[PDB]
């Protein structure tokens, strides 16, 4: 509660390439979605890679 995200890139927004990216600023804590049709936790791989 009252904290909130805005500026997502922080450096941090590096551990994530192909996904949503939310950076918890009031609480600098890095968090990332994954989009679709992807794998992997950074979601750096698209398919092919179960």
């Amino acid at each position: 509660v009252v904290s909130h995200f805005n500026d997502c890139p922080d450096s941090h927004t590096q551990f994530c390439f192909h996904g949503t990216c939310r950076f918890l600023v009031q609480e600098d804590k890095p968090a990332c979605v994954c989009h679709s049709g992807y794998v992997g936790a950074r979601c750096e791989h698209a398919d092919l890679l179960a």
